[PDB]
């Protein structure tokens, strides 16, 4: 198909990576996932604003408008006739010889991106998925959706090799984020999820989570839980572009309450569906 | 010049990175850096070591023996004439569709190695350089010489900006070590340095330094100081394949002792200058 490189979309085989990209020696960059519903971008100012934020928290200056950003992925996903899937894109510092520090204000960032096909997660989104604890040793700063990503890969490895879609991490028994989602938790009609701060990525899904419990009244209150706390939620689920609101309904072996999707996630998915393009 | 890519010897112009190689969109990967001192490679061996061992603490398979893997290397710096500098290396898992979990193994690691013609760093040797102080934000597992470098990215160049060589970083004040370099403190005719664990990457120099301490009888104490006991040094210094035996004679503003390299720190360069070629 066609890949946008830099500020222009050509067929994916013009693309050249050297190995010198900063992305490549010191994964400096950032990245941004973005759904498409029946060629319909969802959220797409909301992740384009993030991806700047990302860019910015480490310096790099991306070289166009954010208006110019948005008309090149509509031609990225008309060229490529997407229907239903998910646009990915990256920034990388750009291409100099292999030094840790800053190059040369000249140097070009280097922009990625490219469209895949993929369905909607219908099995998971009515049956619920198994998850696992993992000990979260990623670095402190979540907050930018950054190429270092090793932890993350071994996170969800660990929990694929069990047989689990996702790892909930924790850090000091706390329960932060899953390797590639915000976790979030039922209690007593109450919807809790840790908050936004160097800990965890704040999610464009989470806030749209968040507002859809505004929506259908129901108290929200971002105060992290334990892992202990968390097997004895009435529900749990997690949240990320690609997997919507995927119920938890099991964590190593241990079943949330009986192991069936939950009223409040049922009234949230629903909500949530009202705001898909 | 060229370039090691797979088992080839390639022109530089050739060799191209894939947009979905592992090692580009997550850093799944590791690296070495090996000095050549007049054409012959500095403790290789055990460098060579350390990529497999780096390699396997996050499941990477490198297809070729390490003698291959050495012959490479030989092979690499004769068609680059590289008489005095470094050989970079590394290893990713390989280019797959995007996915946090492992390919299925049957996806070939991608392995990248070039030269760079780069003389011993004289006038820091001989006269010592800045440093300052910086949070340790890195992930927990520092122990594995891997891709993900944005930590140490953001640290070095704050230094560089500060006028700075080194950063030396730390967390809750526990110094650990450099961006990329080790940290070694000596008071009264003892050596002290952070013990090797995950908060540190075990380096060759570092060892080196180690063996040079036992062979002119200075005791060696591997137990962590704080940025406050730092400061207190008589002598302090920071080591690296190339930055071999660097003095550090001043700390954000406040000199070590009087400013000047130390004696323990020149008995140690001169036992050291015994090992190279
Ligand atoms: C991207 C990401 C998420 C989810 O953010 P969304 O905008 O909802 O896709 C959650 N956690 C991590 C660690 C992420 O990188
Ligand atoms: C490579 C590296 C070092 C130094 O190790 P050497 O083998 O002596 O070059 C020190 N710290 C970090 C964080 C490193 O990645």
């Amino acid at each position: 198909g066609y890949t946008l490189w830099n500020d222009q979309i050509v067929k994916d085989e013009e693309v050249k990576i050297d190995k010198e990209d900063r992305g490549y020696q010191f994964g400096d960059g950032v990245y941004e996932v973005v759904k498409v519903y029946n060629g319909e971008m969802f959220t797409v100012n909301e992740h384009i604003d993030r991806l700047y934020a990302s860019a910015e928290k480490i310096r790099i200056t991306i070289p166009y408008t954010k208006d110019k950003f948005h008309q090149l992925l509509h031609e990225l996903v008309e060229k490529n006739e997407l229907n239903t899937g998910h646009i990915y894109f990256q920034v990388t510092r750009g291409t100099s010889p292999r030094a840790h520090q800053f190059p040369e204000n000249t140097v070009k960032p280097v922009i990625i991106g490219y469209t895949k096909e993929n369905p909607r997660p219908l099995e998971n989104l009515e049956k619920g998925v198994k998850a696992t604890f993992v000990e979260d040793i990623r670095w402190l700063r979540c907050d930018i959706k950054s190429l270092n990503l090793l932890g993350a890969v071994l996170a969800k490895q660990e929990a694929h090799e069990k047989g689990c879609y996702e790892a909930i991490l924790h850090r000091n028994n706390t329960v932060t984020s899953g390797s590639s989602s915000n976790v979030f938790g039922i209690k007593d009609g109450i919807l809790y999820t840790h908050p936004a701060n160097n800990m965890i990525l704040k999610g464009i899904t989470r806030d749209v989570v968040i507002a859809c419990a505004n929506e259908i009244n129901m108290p929200v209150k971002e105060i992290p839980f334990t892992t202990h706390e968390a097997l004895k939620m009435d529900e749990l689920f997690v949240t990320s572009t690609t997997s919507e609101i995927t119920p938890v309904i099991e964590i190593d072996g241990k079943l949330i309450r009986d192991g069936k999707v939950g009223e409040w996630t049922r009234k949230l998915q629903k909500q949530f569906e009202t705001k898909i393009p």
